[PDB]
């Protein structure tokens, strides 16, 4: 199940402590065993954001209610609607052709005024991610039940007695993956994505704040059509739900339940501190067989590529030789691997793995394995554009 | 005074160097001694932000000065005040009932125009925290005076010769506590708090910039009352100081002097690099006695709980067994400790400690000690809401 | 060429691994050799930002095109220009003196309306820096060709077989220097600087978005002069290029080519993981000679000082004794060094080095060397002010 720890990942001092680096990814786990000591399976479980705070609320499907139009004959100054006293009504002062047929003195421009009640049927919510909202749950399995603990960015360390290992301090910080700072959690009544903060602000839709409950910038979903002497019909523009869904293609969708817990991606770099202890360092070989694409490589909103492979061999457990090259005539590592340890669990028949890499901008080949039987994939990465 | 270093916190290689992790918190200090080597007390002192830059200046107590109202008879177009040429005056064009009693031709709507001088008596200042503003001062005591140095996020490392230890490189970065990015330093002439950046922007008060000295969005502290044919009395709204103080309940207050140095919270993780040297590793036991609440546990603006305890025993120096559980029937660590090392200095009679923890959202119990004589505290943490 | 590794920078466990800390700066490199093992020169090369996304586009040199003015006699309501139907035209309704000479009934205020086509000749571009845009290229030289690799914040680790050293994992994260979060890349058709995000938003110039192609806030580069009964001449304000260049003095200029790759500053902290291996630890002495200023110490936009020195001696390779003190009577390190390892490469005659330090705010002396023949420099650092 869990892949053993390697020699490079731990240092036993001649006197003092034995420090061991743990790379806890959502995919696989790292197990650490020691002579005359119980084996410890280190598996991360929940990378979440407990509770979020709302920043803004844009409206895409607005509905106009009560209308009222007051007009006055030309050469009599201006027209004034008595709904402007209430800031919850959007109004517009215009001019119309006037004559004897409508009931006025001179054939001129008669000033009018038309107000309408602005309400919002369906709205979208934008939420922010703060440091006191992030939690990480790590499970530890023992052989020879389990013991679980949690760590936050405010409390990254955890000390606990683990039997024959004595007191153990586990200091873990979060790395790689997404950058929670430059992102907002966009929420439609159905799904939820992650958008850029500047992309969120720069949006010409009627919005409201938890501090300012009254809607602002409403003059973008309302349309004042051709005015008449009596009634100037103003209508509510169509639902902008389609436009948003069209604008949210390259946005990365995060799983959000009713408790607003945000399941995210990335990895967790942890270091375990123990008393002086010798540890078995297992070293895994290379996969000499051939891999095949389980499906088409997807793409997340942070310029990384998720690729699901399936190994056709029994040399497990081994290390996947995946690299992103420039051309088929170059084995030059012009790409990078987000997944630090791309090992296969067991060697039982046909298994599958979940690897994530960062290819350079432009044309690049995702190549797995070598020799005569290797496969590749032409990938074109787009530049940054909100 | 200072608590000794533990076995886990240092690794002496068979050849090369001896690395030791130092967890420097504002509360206690970490002392490191070695055979035939002088003892070294590592104590952090100043976690500050030297100088800050102002971003905006909101006005809450505005004062209106010179008023002027120009009106014209109905059916004569519009009214135009000659103060609109000066952008430092807020104006409003309205209409009033007019007749023969006031001195006009027809009984209609006479257009008027009323301007007023806008000035700001008392204002609040919002300042930002940049990386070149943060400084950390660390003191080192020797036994057998002292040596002090400073580190910034731009210069986290410090190398200096320390006698028998030879050249010593101390590499320290800041962790946990607050996130200085998503916060602004709000400043009233009296106190100073820390607010969210989005909470700062989304504020409907007249504001000015160091770049734009002229006040903008002033039409929110002015009130145009019922207009008359001669003078339309417009007044300045009451002081919004009370509203701000009401809106700044859950905001964390930071100590700021006239030099704008911001005393903050969190901890400093440092690693000392020395030549190969053996170090005495002192291990402290558990507190078997009973703790009592010195006072009621407070709360900071970053979802953490400060709790002041007092130990009724003489087993010092020992480690405080404080944990945040879900229920009284569960000893499950559902909470976390921001304070990494919650040790007691000496064992002399009744001493006090300063522990800070991060409880999960909702109901949670803060439990100290075990056995028959332990105490707890029901705590309800609120969700994130600017 | 490269300075050897020091004893403090590596720990060889009695069993397991040998970890070595590498401080890779743009200036010098760190070479690590081992008995019966080939020497390895670790040199960083490219600290860049591959591709950037545009956020806003301000206009400083606008040009007005087609003008049109429609006026109507007084006591006839208002005037209405038929260009307001097109939102690409900026308009203004004003009043003028009217009489029999111009062709009207009564000597009163005749309402007019003047519109003009708003276009932008030259514009400035503001771009943002995201995590998927940052890349770091590191070169490794071997003696007894070279092997190069890349690392991103999403993929900071790199594992590769290096002959007799076996599998080697190099885990590197970025530290110090600039903070890419609070900065935007300002781009004029000529040069490119780095400005603050709040300084970018708070700017009263006509701006456009990649989402909103139509220009907004144009009423700041247009000037409506004294109006006449026929034509109200409105002109385009002069080029604001001079004002921007005046406002961009303390802004740090980054090298940007046509591929928008941003050459930046700071340093890269890396740790190499290898199997158990003994490493030669070379220790360098102190420079007893005298240094001289090659040129006047410059200043970057992040409150650090670049100083170029030249060593007049042959004691190389040695360590430069540069420190920032308060007064000439105090050797107190009140300043800090951004450059971690300020060593000199060879000792051949007169060589030059590139040191960067962070002096405290206010008066401070940059002192190099000691004894009778040392030199200093009075430096006054300004406070933070956008």
């Amino acid at each position: 199940n869990c892949l053993g720890t390697s020699n490079r990942d731990f240092v036993e001092g001649a006197s003092g402590a034995t420090w061991i680096d743990l790379v806890l990814e959502g995919g696989s786990c790292v197990t650490v065993m020691a002579p005359e000591k119980p084996t410890l399976d280190f598996k991360v479980m929940k990378m979440e954001a407990a509770e979020l705070a709302t920043v803004r609320e844009y409206c895409y499907e607005a509905t106009l209610d009560t209308l009222s139009t007051v007009a006055r004959c030309p050469t009599t100054g201006e027209a004034h609607n008595t709904k402007r006293s209430d800031p919850t009504f959007v109004c517009k002062r215009d001019v119309v052709d006037r004559g004897w047929g409508n009931g006025c003195g001179l054939f001129g421009k008669g000033s009018i005024d038309t107000c309408a009640k602005f309400t919002c049927k369906n709205k979208a919510t934008g939420k922010t991610i703060l440091r006191e909202n992030i939690k990480y749950e790590v499970a530890i399995f023992v052989h020879g039940q389990a013991a679980r603990f949690t760590i936050s960015p405010q409390a990254p360390s955890f000390t606990a007695n683990m039997g024959e290992y004595g007191t153990v301090t586990i200091d873990c910080e979060a790395r790689s993956g997404i950058n929670t700072e430059d992102y907002y959690v966009f929420t439609v009544k159905e799904k939820s994505w992650l958008v850029n903060r500047d992309w969120f602000h720069d949006l010409n839709l009627p919005w409201t704040s938890p501090a300012t409950t009254d809607w602002r910038n409403r003059e973008t979903l309302v349309e004042f059509e051709e005015p008449h002497a009596t009634k100037q019909t103003v209508v509510a523009l169509g639902s902008q739900e389609g436009a948003l869904h069209t604008a949210l293609a390259g946005a990365i969708p995060a799983t959000v339940s009713s408790s607003t817990l945000t399941l995210q991606s990335g990895h967790l770099k942890c270091r375990a501190k123990l008393d002086k202890v010798k540890i078995k360092g297992t070293t895994y070989g290379m996969c000499d067989s051939a891999f095949t694409f389980s499906k088409n490589p997807t793409d997340t909103g942070h310029g990384t590529v998720i690729v699901e492979l399936q190994y056709t061999g029994s040399n497990g457990p081994c290390r996947v030789p995946i690299s992103v090259t420039a051309n088929l005539m170059d084995l030059t590592p012009v790409g990078r691997l987000v997944t630090v340890n791309p090992f296969i669990s067991t060697g039982g028949a046909n298994n599958k793995v979940m690897i994530e890499v960062e290819p350079p901008f432009g044309d690049s080949y995702i190549v797995v394995g070598r020799g005569t039987t290797q496969i590749n994939y032409h990938w074109h990465k787009e530049g940054s554009s909100i």
